[PDB]
């Protein structure tokens, strides 16, 4: 559980997200709920004019001789931040974990420059990621991401990081009316087939095995060449400025804590599976689901790690009236369920017979 190594424990309560963030001077600020703290700066920022010209592409380097650095200390992160400050464009991607965490957390950050690749250990330097704010806030540095919707949110949630002059290569492909996955872009422009196998891997594991180091590196390694090729296609249709505009709108999106609606969320997750239930089974479905979300917040686990969705329906349908019967419905039994089996049993007991 990486959370136990966190310098700051995660607040999972149903309270709007309040961002704590650092500026380019490394000064700490406390933001406001529902307010993106860099909204005024992003809306007042121009695209660097050199980025809007037709330029020859810089091809990706060889994976055999391209320098790759694994960054997992503060000093190595700071050294990396100064290297990035001498670039006009960098390619960024993130790896994330959502099963054994309520809100989820970023596990790894990958960065490529025209001359080298970097892999940042977000877990080991979680508390120090704010040091990247001069790079992410620098308007003269374009930050290239491929399909950044979740990334934009993750950077906020975990590190108080915000992107000034984001360029999203997936938005470029959508605007050119063409396929837009990362694997597609790399195969279309570079004729390289990306390894599918590690998209759903456990990015919390340390050490990272060689195959996963290679997977992480290859997600950014070809992105600046892809960026150059999409720029030429957009100027060949101002479609290039439109894509920078759409990407800026995406950078204005805000992270918001998972939203539990005690009157609605259960229906959204159980959908059609609520048909065939009596009024008391429906009451049990709702209360088990609302309990599952509360217990998920407390354990800092996703609701699925507390109890599978079918287990919620199983309790509702079967109406277990003993701890063992409740344990049968909940298989595979989590610690959260085993420790609170009497509470789940009380939920069922308060609903059987006449209401």
């Amino acid at each position: 559980r990486p959370q136990l190594t966190f310098e700051h424990p995660v607040d999972n309560s149903p309270t709007p997200f309040r961002p704590v963030y650092y500026d380019e001077k490394g000064v700490r600020h406390v933001g406001e709920p529902g307010v993106h703290p860099f909204a005024e700066r992003i809306k007042a920022v121009s695209v660097p004019s050199e980025q809007l010209l037709l330029k020859t592409e810089t091809p990706y380097l060889s994976l055999v001789t391209c320098p790759l650095t694994f960054v997992d200390t503060v000093e190595d992160l700071e050294a990396l931040v100064a290297v990035l400050l001498n670039e006009t464009e960098i390619a960024v991607d993130l790896e994330h974990h959502d099963f054994y965490s309520y809100q989820g957390f970023t596990c790894l950050m990958q960065i490529s420059t025209r001359t080298q690749d970097f892999i940042v250990d977000c877990l080991k330097v979680r508390a120090n990621m704010y040091l990247m704010a001069p790079v992410f806030l620098q308007p003269n540095i374009v930050k290239v991401f491929h399909g950044a919707r979740e990334d934009v949110r993750w950077l906020q949630k975990d590190f108080g990081l915000y992107i000034v002059n984001l360029f999203d290569t997936s938005i470029a492909l959508q605007n050119l009316h063409m396929p837009h996955s990362l694997a597609f872009a790399v195969d279309h422009f570079c004729q390289v087939k990306l390894n599918k196998k590690y998209q759903t891997a456990d990015w919390r594991v340390r050490p990272i095995p060689a195959e996963m180091v290679s997977y992480a590196q290859q997600d950014t390694h070809f992105l600046l060449y892809v960026y150059d090729r999409l720029k030429q296609l957009l100027l060949n249709c101002n479609m290039l400025l439109h894509v920078f505009q759409e990407s800026r709108l995406l950078s204005l999106e805000r992270y918001e804590k998972p939203h539990l609606d005690p009157d609605v969320t259960y229906k959204q997750a159980l959908g059609r599976s609520l048909g065939g239930l009596s009024s008391s089974q429906l009451q049990v479905a709702r209360e088990i689901f609302n309990w599952r979300d509360m217990a998920a917040r407390e354990a800092d686990d996703s609701p699925s790690a507390v109890m599978h969705i079918s287990s919620v329906l199983s309790i509702a349908t079967k109406l277990p009236t003993s701890a063992n019967e409740v344990l049968k419905c909940c298989s595979p039994v989590s610690v959260a369920v085993r420790t609170n089996v009497m509470k789940l049993l009380q939920i069922v007991k308060d609903a059987i017979g006449s209401a």
